[PDB]
């Protein structure tokens, strides 16, 4: 038995919905760590510790841009971060830095007096996400620290695509017609470049550049994918298996490749 598998067997229908089966609250971070503000999202009954996701908003970007990320990550049983860089005009090196301070300061309020995470966490479990120089930065922080069990970054860009070292299993979120992280030069060579893992690249149909974030159209194939992966990852869930490698069943997906998954 799966010490990791928290909630149900898992259909289409319960991973295409708002919310999974975990009663979600949130709080803002007093005191940041080494990063501008976050805000943290909790399953209040998830019956055992969970993992820890932290979320990276793009180039001028804030947290409103990922937001909803964090109450459907959370309902389906993970410690979701959402921040706000020092500078909205930080690089993804810097970035990285900030979602790993990030996930380095969820960990230590799992252990914090008054936290509202408090034994919540299994701070051996995380993952990073992030939205173009976040999803970059998140890239960089998966390159950087291969104890990370799941990666999913949207549109994402960096100065250069080659992520060849990443042994983390990588789900790229990419949108078809993003004209500032065009695919063809970004999303597809960084998927490309992945050798060494469990990888996956998911391109949403007419997608501007902000196709996967907070007020999106397409939340019910881009939550099932994303909760799909960091399940199967994350919580090594075998009942996660066929949604994290398997195709969408979406008429909204314009491109879908996978491999070692």
């Amino acid at each position: 038995t799966n010490p990791y598998a928290r909630g149900p067997n898992p259909t289409a229908a319960s991973l295409e919905a708002s919310a999974g089966p975990f009663t979600v609250q949130s709080f803002t971070v007093s005191r940041p760590s080494g990063y501008g503000a976050g805000t943290v999202y909790y399953p209040t009954n998830a019956g055992g510790t969970v993992g820890a996701i932290a979320i990276l908003p793009g180039y001028t970007a804030r947290q409103s841009s990922i937001k909803w990320w964090g109450p459907r990550l959370a309902s389906h049983g993970f410690v979701v971060i959402t921040i706000d860089t020092n500078s909205t005009l930080d690089q993804p090196s810097s970035r990285s830095s900030q979602q790993m301070a990030a996930l380095r300061q969820v960990a230590s309020l799992n252990g914090t007096s008054s936290s509202p995470i408090y034994g919540k966490v299994d701070t051996a479990r995380m993952g990073v996400m992030g939205w173009s120089m976040g999803g970059g930065g998140s890239l960089i922080s998966a390159a950087n620290n291969p104890s990370l069990k799941a990666a999913a970054p949207q549109a994402p860009w960096h100065s250069s695509t080659n992520f060849s070292s990443v042994t983390v299993p990588t789900l790229i979120i990419a949108c078809e017609n993003d004209s500032i992280a065009p695919v063809n030069s970004s999303a597809l060579p960084i998927y490309d470049s992945m050798s060494r893992n469990a990888k996956q690249y998911l391109e949403i149909k007419g997608g501007s550049h902000s196709c996967a974030n907070s007020g999106n159209s397409n939340q019910a194939l881009i939550g099932k994918k994303g909760v799909a992966w960091m399940k199967r990852f994350m919580d090594n869930d075998t009942r996660y298996s066929t949604f994290a490698c398997e195709n969408p069943n979406s008429t909204e997906v314009s491109r879908f490749r996978t491999a070692n998954c």
